[PDB]
């Protein structure tokens, strides 16, 4: 059972970081698939978030970072995933979870999406919020693994 | 792994079909497990419930039908499950599941709750609407598995 | 076009007045049809709340007022309507009423759903929560046609 | 300023007095009100649920509980209060919110409905999901104030 | 009765096609108005989205496509419509449709916004994801008429 | 009591004046603060916004408009706020505003997030879609303050 959990994880948080380790306890071997290239431009970029992740999954035996550009259902698909990993946060958008379990089913039915619940302790944060609190001055330490956090503040100063 | 999909399923309808089938196929064995759930005033009897289910999955190997009046997370404990599959079809479908998950994850940590995504066949339907259909004499064969609707049609009228 | 406006009408409010009539300026016949719904055990009797809607819509010319028991699409399309009205003020009145819709699409395909919206000033007011007010002693008037005030305060106490 | 939090606390949780906590902290003096609510068919009487909200807020100097059947603008005008205190912990607890809110604000305008978010820790209960989880024996402990929780244990069993 | 179905059309989908034909078969006139001067700017020019719609609603006689800009309610006005299509998908954001009806009612109240549903087959998809699916090299020929495909294949290549 | 109300007020509306007066009537002092450095660069500078809402609000005795840079909770802080007001339009978009209050808990937990509802008539209005409007030559006139609609034309003409 190949599972991926895809993302553009700008950068990774300890809300990414439970979920995945929840996956892992799910399944055989889960994919920390990491967006080569957004729309938006990344605060980190794509190799600095793969080493970011690698470093805060490193405990994590049977997770593996990997970066991918283009589509996620063609990158799935050619690493042979079957179970495709969404986190669902309190604060979550629904509605466009749901347009994207659908869309991705469409695209690659063989791939299953499964949601799981992060903790109440990272239910009702955001990497986008994270980041604009970071950027104006504000202190988002208990979000982030050690490696991640001593990354950010080398970021924005 | 062995997971438990738990609901009153009063009654077993595709929906449901589709979300054990889908279930299935990502874990080694799934418990269909049908709550009395007498605050409900279920309209088939926990006995009815389940001689139903187990005939509509009754070509799936890996399904197992029991029923129970415990609390949901020591039947789950007790069953050595340890993931809960629930499935999602609608917003309202989504604060509801998350106090269960978070009440269940409270009883028994190790157990977790997967949420799964039906059809778009089956998305709208509930055992609800369809009762309250097949009460006015409306057409439900297309929602539910043959035994099942005999059953629902001898058990009105 | 004929356009069935269904509901259960118990009592039919300002807010359906506004439905409505609304309707009635896009369609040219118009059927408030008030469901039995003993299920939800109806202050008013179905007699008397097709009085007082025949009553609280007696100004509107193209309002037909009719009751039924009968399944919704069967009696939609024994009324020769293709047309089905809704109001919607909230989101929890969404979900629902895709479900009704949807399935009522199922039984009548021809039957086209229509949702309309009602004026900000009926948009947080229902015939459950004016009862509650009333079953209080608070001052309904402003919500409720004349005729349908007395009513309930006949009804009440 | 004299602020009323008006509900049926059946029976009165952590989440609860979370949020009366902080009341206290932005008002003078906070009325915890509890409603006969008799629709509802609570589980403990008026006068109970009114002597276990006491006691678990005997150390709140600042509040005051008391119980009422009447119209809660009436109430709450009768009391001296021009605060209203709810809390929301999810979407489906904010549309029923509104339309209380709006209906008690055309019922006395100068009530000014006021709205808390309690703790992360106790955003996913309600008193019903304690009450489900109690009468299966599950451990509730967590999610109430010592005295209720032991009402609730000799309430049932 | 003329009705108006406005948007950006970027491009014309087949859930378009779906909602614009239910309206169709409920008013005498159709008018499919394209918006021509949105903020994004559009994959396809204002003048290849009227070819595109135009091309796909041959078949609907009493359809007329016509672009627009500037104010959609003032364009509504001097078109004489008196009927505002908006299609309501399941994954619609329901908030952000309540605003647009109420501000377009307060713009031009003798215009009067009425929601249709697509079939479940178009209800999680939208324009936006298909662009966005199409543009990394997925496949949504499912959700475009044949002429769209054709044209969408060409701007991407 | 101090209480702030913070946003960027681009330009500041009715339904912001509906908020800062019902707050003004349950707090000693409110600071109608306004974000000087957005990310969306405003209609109107920060001077220009904080000369509007002054004038909008002079009547308003006890309410401080006062600008500011960075994170708000840092503000509030220096400030020494010990409340939050934040107004929940019917159309507001709730998860954001959890994610919000939860990420402003964290910053400052002794700064109380407190929800205020707008009378109905500004309840499905939003700053951003009346500069959509007044942009597009649409009539916005009845959701501004006289001085802020002068300023409005000015500005677009
Ligand atoms: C049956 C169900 C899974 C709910 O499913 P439903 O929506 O299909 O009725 C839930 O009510 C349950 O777990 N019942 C057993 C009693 C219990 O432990 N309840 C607390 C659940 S947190
Ligand atoms: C009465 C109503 C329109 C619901 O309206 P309500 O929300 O006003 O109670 C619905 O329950 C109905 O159609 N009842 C008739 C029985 C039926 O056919 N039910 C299936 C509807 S899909
Ligand atoms: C008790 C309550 C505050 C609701 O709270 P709840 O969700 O805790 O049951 C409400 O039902 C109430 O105000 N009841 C008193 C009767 C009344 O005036 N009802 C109309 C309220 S708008």
């Amino acid at each position: 059972k190949r599972a991926i959990y895809p993302g553009t994880f700008d950068p990774i948080t300890n809300g990414h970081i439970d979920i995945v380790t929840r996956a892992t306890q799910m399944f055989d071997h889960v994919i920390l698939a990491i967006a080569a290239s957004p729309s938006k431009k990344p605060m980190f970029t794509l190799e600095e978030r793969v080493a970011l992740a690698q470093q805060a999954t490193a405990h994590l035996g049977n997770v593996e970072v990997v970066g991918f550009s283009d589509l996620m259902a063609n990158f799935a698909r050619n690493q042979h995933a079957t179970v495709l990993i969404r986190g669902l946060r309190a604060v979550a958008d629904f509605e466009y979870e749901m347009q994207l379990a659908h869309m991705n089913r469409h695209l690659m039915p063989e791939l299953e999406s499964v949601f799981l619940m992060p903790s109440k302790e990272w239910s009702f944060i955001s990497s986008s919020l994270v980041k604009e609190v970071a950027r104006h001055q504000g202190d988002v330490t208990h979000f982030l693994p050690e490696n991640v956090h001593q990354a950010l503040m080398a970021k924005l100063a």
